[PDB]
């Protein structure tokens, strides 16, 4: 259910969280799943994707 | 170690990846884990962590 965070993290984008070490958390349950970084080797491009996407 | 896009997905920010459906994609290891979207119980905010900055 819920976790704490170990470490401070300073959120680097418009949509992941900034925390600080100690703070507690609940995942939320989206639609889109965990998201990976991935590299499409179809066009050379790499960053996360929503793992709910693809499959093996 | 492969996976196909089962669906297209357009990018909504600088660091996802957007790919259409039927592209092949290699999840790349990173430090930071897999990404979940949280809510923090301390600060109320809410985004996208990363798993390996947390613990139950």
């Amino acid at each position: 259910m819920t976790f704490v965070a170990l470490y401070d993290y300073e959120s680097r984008t418009t949509t992941d969280l900034s925390f600080k070490k100690g703070e507690r958390l609940q995942i939320v349950n989206n639609t889109e799943g965990d998201w990976w970084l991935a590299h499409s080797l179809t066009t050379g491009r790499t960053g996360y994707i929503p793992s709910n996407y693809v499959a093996p």
